[PDB]
């Protein structure tokens, strides 16, 4: 993919990214398309538009699809999935 900068851009190396809005991440085997990282990590997951505050989402296929995290922690939120992924505040 190439761009995408979450206020440096780090992404491990197999990681992807193409529209998202991420800051202060780097993310690890993942592939994310809208989260708001504000400053956490993955490794093995594949979230999108989703909203995730310091949250590990590391996982062997740890899926992500709109999610109001704060702290490794879902919210309420009906849209998203919570079903093979799980978050410890990275």
């Amino acid at each position: 993919d190439g761009s995408c900068t979450n206020t440096n851009s780090q992404l491990s190396a197999n990681s992807k990214c193409e529209k998202s809005t991420l800051t202060n991440c780097y993310v690890d085997k993942s592939e994310v398309y809208g989260t708001t990282c504000t400053g956490s990590r993955f490794d093995g997951v594949t979230i999108t538009t989703s909203t995730s505050t310091g949250s590990r989402i590391s996982g062997p296929g740890c899926k992500i699809s709109t999610c109001i995290i704060t702290g490794g922690v879902p919210a309420p939120s009906a849209a998203c999935k919570i079903s093979g992924c799980t978050f410890s505040a990275n």
